[PDB]
């Protein structure tokens, strides 16, 4: 067995795991790298767009994770997503490692978008066609603990890798790393995947073909016209697509929500303020990769390591947390929406921390590393209460976790250009202490919308 599940699991944990290796990898220099493409002439942005596309880029990766799911259920099966998501995974990162520029970039992005859309939500799912269970739950747990070995070691070694030999040998060990997954995947999953998941296991009935087909293309229609008219009105810059992309996904959810909108009406109702709370919280932790990468460069001394090195902080204490909820939840209990408030008033003080450096010492010089350490420490605190990461310790509840993260994203794709050297103090403080009350606000929302609810069972009850 692997901890007491079957050898399936180890199979996956890798797979995962070196995508994550890829993945975080890439995120933790590829600001930077844009930052050295802008500073030869090569990509002529801003570092504001540039902060702003590492929000807008990953917004879109899990947007595509929401989708994934269903193209692997219902038309390729999940085995096959898996490793033809690893393949364009791989290839995003070999563009990369290509001696190439600026226009490596967009073609980088959507191979990763499109790859990770159809990679991670379905190795999650085949986790579960391991069992039939008491361990499945223990083996999820295990799952999500090794995923986070991945992220951990890739920004420490390709960021070395980067320091030593520059960024195209560092995007190429992210390839590499994928490959890894790749191999790992393939022969391990002969060997302990069952044959069935190599078809789709809710195939499009003969009918539901051309209603789907319809759909997707009235979609893509409309975004077409809707470029063609930006460009039309001169309304073209990179911003411009940036917003429009913004809209997309902040739009996603209202539809959705206005959409499945008496005793049910307030409980979906209920879910509204618990999304919102999780929105602004991925808000604040996908900002660790884009504002703290920032900070990180900009506001350390880190003249003797690789800067890139601060984002395995993340998944560190992810793993430093997990014993310690695992103790927490079966010796003590809160409530859902209980849970959401807290960890986003912990994302909330991990800006508010960030804060005191330029309040005390002023912007212009360096500050100690701890800084940031104790602002990962407690984001992350707030991702133990507020992530299924820390209920770990569904395909409906993993899509909305998708879909939260994206509009977080999206969000911070407009967040993010304000922060400079120059509005540093003011942006942590602002966006620090709104989340807090926000924090305290959607908690006493959600409890008396749950109160109402009770109510109206009760009525008709009895
Ligand atoms: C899990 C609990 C949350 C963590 C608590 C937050 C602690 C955050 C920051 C503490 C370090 C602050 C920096 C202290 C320091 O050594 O500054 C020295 C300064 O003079 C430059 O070397
Ligand atoms: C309920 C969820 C709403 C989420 C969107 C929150 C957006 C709030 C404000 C955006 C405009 C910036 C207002 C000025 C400001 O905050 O300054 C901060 C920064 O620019 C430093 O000056
Ligand atoms: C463009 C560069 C990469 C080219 C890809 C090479 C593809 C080589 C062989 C194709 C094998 C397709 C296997 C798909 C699949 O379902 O894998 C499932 C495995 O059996 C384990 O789940
Ligand atoms: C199921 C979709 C399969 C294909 C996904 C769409 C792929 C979209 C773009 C891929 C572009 C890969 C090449 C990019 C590239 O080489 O950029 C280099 C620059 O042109 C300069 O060297
Ligand atoms: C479904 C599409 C998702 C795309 C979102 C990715 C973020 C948007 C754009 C990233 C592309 C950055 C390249 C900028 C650029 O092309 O500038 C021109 C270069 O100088 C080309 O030589
Ligand atoms: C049959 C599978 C093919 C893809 C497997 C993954 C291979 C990924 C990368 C191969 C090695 C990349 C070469 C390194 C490289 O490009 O040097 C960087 C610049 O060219 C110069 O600094
Ligand atoms: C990236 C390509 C553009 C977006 C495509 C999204 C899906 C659009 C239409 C789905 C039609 C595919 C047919 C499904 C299929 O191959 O099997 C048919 C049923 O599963 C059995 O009758
Ligand atoms: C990459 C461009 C694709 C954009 C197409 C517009 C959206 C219309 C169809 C997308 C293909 C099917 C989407 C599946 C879906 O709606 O999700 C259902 C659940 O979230 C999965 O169980
Ligand atoms: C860029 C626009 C995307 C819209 C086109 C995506 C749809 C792609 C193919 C539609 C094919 C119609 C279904 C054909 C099909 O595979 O079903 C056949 C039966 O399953 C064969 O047993
Ligand atoms: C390159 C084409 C860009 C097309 C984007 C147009 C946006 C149109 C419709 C939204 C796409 C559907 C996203 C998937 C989704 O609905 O989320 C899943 C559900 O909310 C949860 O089950
Ligand atoms: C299968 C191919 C996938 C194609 C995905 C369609 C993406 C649709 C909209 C994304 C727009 C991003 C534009 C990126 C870009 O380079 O814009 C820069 C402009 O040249 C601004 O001067
Ligand atoms: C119903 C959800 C509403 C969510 C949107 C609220 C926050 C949106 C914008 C905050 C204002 C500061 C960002 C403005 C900005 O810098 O523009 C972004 C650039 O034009 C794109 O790179
Ligand atoms: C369920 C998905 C529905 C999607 C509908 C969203 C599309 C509605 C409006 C699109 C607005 C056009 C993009 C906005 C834009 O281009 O901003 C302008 C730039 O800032 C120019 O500097
Ligand atoms: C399991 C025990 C957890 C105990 C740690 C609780 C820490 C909570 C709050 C600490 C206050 C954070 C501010 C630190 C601070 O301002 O220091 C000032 C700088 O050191 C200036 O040198
Ligand atoms: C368990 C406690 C976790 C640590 C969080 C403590 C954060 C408390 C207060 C942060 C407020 C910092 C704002 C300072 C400030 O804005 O000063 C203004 C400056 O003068 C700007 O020039
Ligand atoms: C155990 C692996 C941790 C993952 C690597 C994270 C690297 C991020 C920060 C390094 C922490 C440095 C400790 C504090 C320190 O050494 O201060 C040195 C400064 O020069 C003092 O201002």
């Amino acid at each position: 067995t692997f901890f007491g599940q079957p050898l399936g699991l180890s199979t996956l944990f890798m797979t995962e795991m070196w995508e994550r290796f890829s993945y975080y990898g890439m995120r933790a220099i590829l600001l930077y790298y844009m930052w050295f493409l802008i500073s030869t002439g090569d990509l002529h942005i801003t570092r504001a767009t540039a902060a702003s596309i590492m929000a807008i880029y990953a917004s879109m990766v899990y947007l595509s994770g929401t989708i994934g799911g269903f193209v692997a259920d219902r038309i390729i099966g999940a085995r096959p997503a898996v490793f033809w998501g690893g393949v364009l995974i791989m290839l995003g990162h070999i563009v990369l490692a290509l001696p190439f520029g600026a226009s490596a970039l967009f073609g980088s992005i959507i191979l990763i978008i499109i790859g990770t859309g159809f990679l991670k939500p379905n190795v999650s799912t085949l986790v579960g066609t391991l069992y039939d269970d008491r361990r499945r739950d223990a083996g999820f747990s295990i799952f999500v603990f090794g995923i986070n070995l991945g992220a951990f070691i890739a920004p420490l070694i390709v960021g070395a890798a980067q320091e030593a030999a520059g960024y195209h040998v560092a995007f190429s060990l992210a390839a590499i790393g994928m490959f890894i997954g790749l191999l790992v995947y393939y022969f391990g999953g002969k060997k302990t995947l069952d044959p069935h998941y190599l078809r789709p296991t809710d195939p499009l009935a003969p009918e539901e073909v051309k209603p789907l087909l319809v759909k997707v293309s009235l979609a893509v229609a409309g975004f077409i016209a809707i470029i063609v008219v930006m460009n039309l009105v001169g309304w073209n810059s990179l911003p411009a697509y940036i917003n429009l992309l913004t809209i997309v996904a902040i739009a996603i959810p209202v539809f959705y929500f206005a959409w499945m909108i008496s005793t049910e009406h307030l409980r979906v109702v209920s879910y509204i303020p618990l999304f919102i709370a999780a929105v602004l919280f991925w808000a604040i932790e996908e900002q660790g990769s884009v504002v703290l990468a920032t900070f990180a460069a900009e506001r350390v001394d880190s003249s003797w390591f690789p800067v890139s090195w601060f984002q395995s902080l993340n998944p560190l204490f992810i793993m430093l947390y997990t014993p310690f909820f695992a103790w927490l939840w079966t010796a003590w209990q809160p409530s859902s929406p209980t849970k959401f408030a807290v960890g986003l008033m912990f994302a909330g003080l991990s800006f508010l921390l960030m804060a005191i450096p330029g309040a005390l010492y002023g912007t212009s010089g360096k500050v100690s590393p701890l800084w940031l350490v104790g602002s990962w420490a407690l984001v992350i605190l707030g991702e133990m209460l507020i992530s299924p990461v820390g209920l770990s310790v569904n395909s409906q509840m993993m899509s909305m976790w998708f879909l939260s993260s994206s509009v977080g994203s999206a969000l911070n794709a407009q967040l993010v250009t304000l922060y400079n050297a120059k509005s540093e103090v003011a942006y942590f403080s602002y966006f620090g202490l709104g989340s807090v009350v926000l924090g305290i606000v959607l908690v006493f929302l959600s409890k008396r919308i749950q109160g109402l609810m009770q109510g109206v069972e009760a009525e008709n009850l009895y």
